[PDB]
């Protein structure tokens, strides 16, 4: 007699855990968890509300969260995202999840509700909407609160700005900048996936054409390095000192954006800024000139100054339009100055690994560990996500000698590097 | 007319100037950052104690030290390492230089000292490459030890000894960790494990790396430039691990890591770079095939148990210089490169750019615990401070000619961030 | 006031007219071949029967041909591909066009049929696109297939069907491969096997290759490419080859060379290219494990034997576009893409540049075999001349605004070579 | 009873075999071909006279033809490169060796008179001093010689020039130029060892740097590429707009040496021809540049321009000069314009492999098959090279099977690409 829940369950809990199963299959790092991490119960009685995308992925996730001893609360953090039936599954299994796809501005904010009031000790977050709607409706929730676990760059970001700006009283776990989960996220971002939204959308070749990347930090290094190998002219502009002479050493040239946008093919945006390709330089560029953007939502190249009388604009293709001049000169603007862009289970499985440990840390943190302060998950912590990894690569991993541990200043188990490591 | 100095110098002075006016052309970023800070001299009344090696690449940071206010008194940290010609041209500066090559053990802890004691002559700062002077004044003289300003430590054992003394409450004094500040730190690893990591094992072996099959004993930052600079030549590369990260990186790296046991009876080239002792032991090197290489790019000479293939049973024939072939009594060889030590420490010299990037580290490090309050850094060991890191790299740009973007009102608004000030958070890689 | 041609196009010229304008201004090379070579008219008398895809930058290759003196009769070499458009403003430009978009396999071979009998029409040379066209003159017109002059072919199977006359002499005129001419070849490589090798893969796939184990059968040019484009993204490549000198060059650039049922067990991923038949046959498709994914970057669709797979007992599910999922009874599936085909033919286009280079190769092998003495070339196939070769090339430098150095009188005596003339010798592999 | 040999024997042949028994272990290879062409005796009765280096790994060469029933009779090609104690093996051992360490020009000669008279079938040279030797003493023994394997670049270049211009009256193997051969000089010289002269000879790092490679042909190729992944800027200069073409979409700018002569911070030359930096191009270049010549000789470089009197050179270690110009301008000379330059094990068996098989199919050619004219090993004796050193790395090869080498038009073990393939 099940009842508390909110999803448009039509007996879809039979198929719904059928494709949750092909999930388990392909997530077997977190099962392992799950299986390593029980008996012990290390969330007994934790009392998780969650808002993330809800996919057959994220199942394995709360199905282990809530096999840890934790009872699970959870809403979508996307009105579209919602795979209904893997929620369906939830569901029946005893989880109450209050998401579908198509719902509404109204509805979205209904299930965070429905999430939250009916003591929860966790937040589980994907965005930082339901963060912030437990920090402006439920304060007194908030402060008793022992740990917020955030995913996203944005919820991170307005996480860093409570603290130190005298608001944050709760401590916080940023998974999103965290060792193993960084590192990996941008080798799918950066390194292998990098140039496929630009490839999929142009028809043209990269070798010897000239390119201009706007920023030089994870993407741009990414994006560099792609274009590099594929016999491009790549040029960099950047802010930062450190990262100009990091693409000087790799053999680009550091420029101001208007000393090459009359002669580039391409034109990368990777800056997380706004107005980096203004009007002027969109008026510059020469006829055909792809312009992408590979950095954050719309405002990178001000596509809003495009919208102006004398511009018209032929869609070409899906994702595609050119916004052409009255001297006839046209610009190949690439989805409307949005990023191009389903992340890959092995991504999904290293996240899910850095979130479940995160809960697992804050909740049994001591009073005194963790101040009222954004923090980044523990060495050993971060060690345990990429060992849980190794079988899937059959990686045999050395054991320190008693002699050999003893030689180094660390543990045969323990953080194996400094604080201040970069990988 | 003055005596404060010990150089073999006989009026050296003049040739030695010329080779300091050489190197300035080629030290560039510390010119201008003698001329940018100069008038408002950050280090008057800063006194420093030095031991680092005296070319005419490092009397360029002296003498912005002695330029920015600084009164300084140096040593040698190698008693073969000292250029005598510009040791000259800075006794005749007025640095107080105490150094030559061509020393002996007792004559390097006596100018070690004369840099330590003098009549009215307390120090503020150390400066060391090595950590043999810091040692010194620790235990030689306590009582100055816990009155200094601030340590700037170049050397990785040095850094080490600093880091021990911090968790242990010996360290009384802030520290400076200039080998992982950031500008530092990154082009070491491009100058040691990009663009050098194969230079000696090239050298001495006279075979191609391509198609062989390699085992690589760690993957940190030696690791990682050897593994990459071996996947391009066209070698097979396995790697061994004992942290779970580096390893998980090694697997997407398109390696398999594996316990050195599982492939050491089929490699070619055993390469060692873990800075642990007894990765490579006895067992290992019996195991080897007829003609396998074994290398050190990792510390010592304790990674591969050198001293376990000293048995009457081994005979030791040394074919080329730094080359031996250890025989077994069943005929079997294995070519050992520089007894088991890193090769480098016998074959080049480091670029004067890597050498402009450290010595800007250096000088704006004592710039910053000199000058820095207290509660901004206590009895622990630091990093070089992001906007210091940020502009050690902004000296060097000019070098490529390259241009900077600068923030605009609404961008650096935009971002919490300030036009000139720190870009990236603390947790920044890079 | 011309009849000559067949289109749908009701007046389309003004506005096809000025997609050949926008495409010309892409297919710079070619305007040049155009403005260096006319008034010369070197295909004044040539009667052209042509076979390709009618687009902008076909017309502009059409055109060249038309503006240096010959006179064309153009067909469509796929029943979809016309540009109607562009059919128009050739056909009102006076070229005798016969295709449209939407034809049936009997239009098809009405329209191949109106290129090769008219009333006093007589065609001097062929330029097919897929070896239909030859096949047809050949055997509906053997007495005009004599009288050719040489036959100019673009694709694989048509050149490849060139050859097998040749070495049974039912090859009675010159032909010229432009497939495997240095620069169209070289071209080609780099479009196909270098940036969209694995375009295909990652559009219809969503997993990451880093950290996988893929096994790529034949290691040719586009066995080459995509593992080179694997080993840059972390995965794990083996390789199986039949030919020796391929598989000593995979073993020198890393990989291993193996046998397909060595691996087939625990790779990730199988990738065909080999150009041959049966390379993965149901007993591997079997052996495979779960979640594996099957590739085909080779020809046809029998490098896989795909019709093994469909017998009562196997499932078919499309999850995706071109994406299969073959479920054996025990639950274990295998990821099939494009149903065993190539997956490019129903992806994208051939860039501009590639179409350039090419029509320059078919223009220049047209006024080579047209205006070539006999004795020069027999009934064989061949390549482009070596000074062609370089033309060809030469055209493509300004785009890049590449500044060629020019030979001096004592360098070109230095070599045996002209200053313009060939500069390499015919084993030259580039 | 040992008489047929000159060479410095001093009881040596005990130890110059056991240095040819550790370069046999390395060369298993030959020794293979040696096994398996044994018995069948394909070079029965050849009268082979040899001009090559006298090296331990030669040794299991001229040890295998005479194994195969060859008659040997040999040279140093090289005045210093004869290792004595393997040389005093090989005249043990049957092997006419007329050779030593530290012969003069005239002893040279004489070595090359006492291997030719004394009915020679063939000749295997190396540099072609032999062959032009045997070219202007003894025509009447050229025009009767069944065939002529080249390895050298020159010597190679010497037979092409008789052939064509009416003067070559015998059939040639270019060994250089064949397939196996030519690939793996390639891995070794543009891939492996590319950099190392420059490297251990200059003390600079590349990355960041403004470099100038003339020539973008093998060594161009691999050089550009190696300096392209240290992180350097390279430019390039062509005569050939094919090997232009390829710098273009290799992301490459192609310039006459003068539009970056006063930038570059180094100038390498891999072109083949001579003049290629002058004079004035020495005069132009910024101070401290680094000369290197990548290519032949020493006149790719004019070096002969920079004795003037205004010029002064300081020899600043070993390879490198100083050449100072009255105004302080230095330029870092590396090797007098000479190429910095033991070949591996490895890719002197692949070279002795294709010289063997040279001999055997020349040797046993009909009548008809060879005209006057320069010629590269057979494709089917070239895949027998590449197969010989297969095992070396446990290489598994496919054979094709009925009806696989019935759908390609090939035969399970014939020339399985065509003609003009380029690998
Ligand atoms: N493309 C993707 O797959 C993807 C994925 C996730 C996030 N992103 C977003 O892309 C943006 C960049 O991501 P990152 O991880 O590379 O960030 P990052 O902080 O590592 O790098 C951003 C870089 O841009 C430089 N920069 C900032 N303003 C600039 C300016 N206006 N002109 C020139 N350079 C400038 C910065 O100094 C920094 O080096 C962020 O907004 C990030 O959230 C992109
Ligand atoms: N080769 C050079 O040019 C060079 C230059 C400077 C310093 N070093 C020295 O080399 C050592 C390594 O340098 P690094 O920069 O790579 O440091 P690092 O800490 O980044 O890397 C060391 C790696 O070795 C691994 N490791 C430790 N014990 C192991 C074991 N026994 N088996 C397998 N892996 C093991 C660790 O997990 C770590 O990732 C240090 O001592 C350093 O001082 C070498
Ligand atoms: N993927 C693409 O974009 C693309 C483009 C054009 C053509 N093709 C087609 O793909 C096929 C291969 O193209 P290529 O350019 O690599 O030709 P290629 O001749 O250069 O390479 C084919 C390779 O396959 C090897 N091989 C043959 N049978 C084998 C066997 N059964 N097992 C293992 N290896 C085997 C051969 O030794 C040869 O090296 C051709 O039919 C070609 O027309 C593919
Ligand atoms: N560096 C080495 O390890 C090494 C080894 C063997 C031989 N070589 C010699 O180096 C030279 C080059 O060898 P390769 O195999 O690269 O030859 P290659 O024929 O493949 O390339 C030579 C290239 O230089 C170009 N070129 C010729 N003259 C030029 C000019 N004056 N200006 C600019 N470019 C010019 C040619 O077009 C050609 O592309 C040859 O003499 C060769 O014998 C070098």
């Amino acid at each position: 007699g099940s009842s508390n829940f909110c999803v448009k369950n039509i007996k879809q809990a039979e198929f719904g855990r059928r494709e949750i199963e092909i999930a388990e299959q392909d997530m077997s790092a977190l099962i392992s968890l799950r299986k390593r991490a029980q008996g012990e119960k290390p969330l007994a009685g934790a009392k998780i509300v969650g808002c993330t995308h809800i996919t057959a992925q994220t199942a394995v996730l709360i199905e282990t969260l809530c096999a840890l001893g934790a009872q699970c609360r959870w809403s979508a953090c996307n009105i579209y995202s919602t795979q209904n039936e893997v929620a369906a599954a939830l569901a029946e299994a005893g989880v109450a999840v209050f998401a579908w796809k198509g719902e509404s501005e109204d509805d979205f904010w209904w299930c965070i509700d429905r999430c939250v009031n009916m003591q929860a000790n966790m937040i589980l977050d994907d965005g930082g909407d339901l963060t912030h709607w437990v920090y402006k409706k439920y304060p007194n929730v908030f402060k008793k609160i022992r740990g917020i676990v955030e995913e996203s760059v944005t919820g991170v970001h307005r996480l860093y700005q409570l603290s130190k700006a005298g608001k944050l009283c709760v401590p916080a776990m940023n998974v999103n900048d965290s060792v193993t989960k960084q590192k990996f996220d941008n080798l799918y971002c950066c390194r292998e996936s990098i140039l496929d939204g630009l490839k999929r959308t142009t028809d043209v070749m990269f070798g010897g054409k000239q390119v201009v990347v706007c920023g030089y930090g994870e993407v741009g290094k990414g994006c560099c390095a792609a274009l590099k190998a594929l016999g491009a002219i790549v040029y960099i502009t950047e802010i930062d000192p450190i990262c100009a002479l990091q693409a000087c050493m790799d053999g680009f040239r550091v420029v101001k954006l208007n000393e090459v946008i009359r002669q580039v093919d391409v034109v990368i945006t990777c800056t997380g800024n706004k107005n980096v390709v203004t009007r002027e330089h969109l008026d510059r560029m020469k006829n055909s000139c792809i312009v992408c953007n590979m950095g954050h939502s719309n405002t990178e190249i001000d596509v809003t100054s495009l919208r102006t009388p004398e511009l018209t604009w032929e869609r070409v293709r899906s994702q595609v339009d050119h916004v052409i001049w009255p001297d006839g000169k046209r610009v190949v603007l690439l989805a409307e100055g949005r990023l191009l862009n389903t992340v890959p289970t092995f991504v999904l499985s290293i996240t899910a690994t850095t979130q479940a440990l995160a809960l697992i840390e804050l909740y049994n943190a001591p009073e005194g560990r963790y101040k009222q302060d954004v923090y980044l998950l523990p060495k050993k912590m971060d060690e345990y996500v990429a060992s849980l990894h190794l079988p899937s690569f059959d990686a045999h991993l050395t054991e320190l000698a008693d002699d050999q541990a003893k030689y180094l200043g660390l543990n045969k188990n323990g953080p194996f590097k400094p604080n201040y490591y970069r990988y």
